[PDB]
């Protein structure tokens, strides 16, 4: 087994598509660019998920962004993207 | 790969308009003036976006103003631009 | 670009008018006149909002006074005060 | 512009009235007699406000006091004064 | 004006009837016996404000105790005990 | 008056029944066996009380156990006692 | 009076049947494996309990398990194991 | 008996197959690849559980990945397995 540290395998993502959940399960989804010990990261073509009200009908969109700042303590889970039927 | 912290990286909006969400959803629009390691920020030509009630109807609407102290611990993310139909 | 702090920034209020935002949304207004590192912040010619309850007629007022020294860390912003229609 | 913290203007209070807001909007008036630096109060001719319930009514009243200890990560606001009709 | 602290203040209270509001506005009235900084207190000759249900019934009542120890970073206040007319 | 730490009055307790009440009211009754600083606690002879639901009637027991370890932060009070009708 | 630590006495439970709860009053069973200061624990022979929902049918289940690591600032109590009617 | 501390025992698992529940009951499902002193954990081959509301009906599903990073303060429990009705 090796001995990569947590951060050490984040590292593995640079620059690639990641999928990250904040805390109360809100999504963002972006090119991994930075991130510190914090965990603060940065994530470029970034797609927030946005959540809306009118009415009861709490529908679900995208904001789309060259660039988005995530602070750290907010982060929960950070996770690499997601044929046959018998 | 590039070698540059999150906060090196909020460095290049300087000066340019960004977009903040606080703690539950709450946004406001600004130049980026200032920012510290906590996170604090400084906006000016700011956007508060403003929410409402009146029986149900929860309006929404925009207080602008010349400068903006955001403590930083209710910052979630900080992004770069994604106003008006002709 | 500047190289001020955040706090640095908020010294170019003293004595000027201020609307400062708490925990959920609850604001004053007034003359800044103190600030320390941790936020607390003395206003001069305040005026507190008051929520009211009485039935379900959730009305608001205004309550002025002399002074009013805010604790710190119930502070979430604090900005500077706030004509054609074509 | 003077050059005193917030701590500092509050000493100008030492033995004035003085009116405190805490966590969720509960009051109470008196004189201040001391206070330290994690912002625990002391007043002394306090009347603390006393919500009460029977039924649906949510009625309000004033127990009287010679001396009060309020610790201070509850308080939020500490005000100068803004009690008969006649 | 006296230089005596929050802490020197409540020394006064030693062997005194004190009565305490605990988070969520929980009382307890009792001898004030020891505190110490972190505001752990003993109370001697307690009475407890025990809360009650059954149905929608929140009643409540007293339970006394020889001796009380209430772990400090719980306590709200601490207050001394609480006529003619015109 | 004595010069006793709440901590030093606690021992007093030791080998003794003991009551303690946790976060939002729940009980254990117990001989107080051992304390820290941070106010774990354990307890001998235990009775803790055990909350049930079946459909609206919360009703409530008595789980009996030879030794209980408390988690110090959720303690709120430890008191001595105030069990048959006859 | 022995001169145990909360701790020292928790070492009495290595490798004995053990009830453990959780923040929520959520339940663990099985066999003390090992244990830190911050109260990390390890179970072997581990049973969780399980809630469950189904319409307003919170029903409640069983989960066996080799080993079980429990984070501890989730822990609020551990205790021992849990007969003639007059 | 042993002398091994929970995170010694939690070396047990690399590269086994191991199930973790969060703050709130989520679910995931991966092989342990990483951890460290914060419990931050890397999973690989992780299935993290999905739930939905569409009306009333929560339902619930499964999001494949290839690695998963789980920032460590919202780890309640790691176990060992307890897929397929034939």
């Amino acid at each position: 087994h090796h001995m990569e540290t947590p951060l050490d395998l984040l590292k593995l993502n640079l620059d690639e598509r990641v999928y990250i959940k904040l805390r109360g399960a809100r999504t963002l989804v972006g090119t991994l660019q930075a991130f510190d010990s914090h965990c603060n990261i940065v994530l470029s073509d970034a797609v927030e998920t946005i959540y809306q009200l009118n009415n009861e009908e709490l529908s679900e969109s995208e904001r789309r962004c060259e660039m988005v700042f995530i602070r750290g303590d907010t982060v929960t889970l950070i996770s690499t993207p997601s044929a046959v039927e018998i």
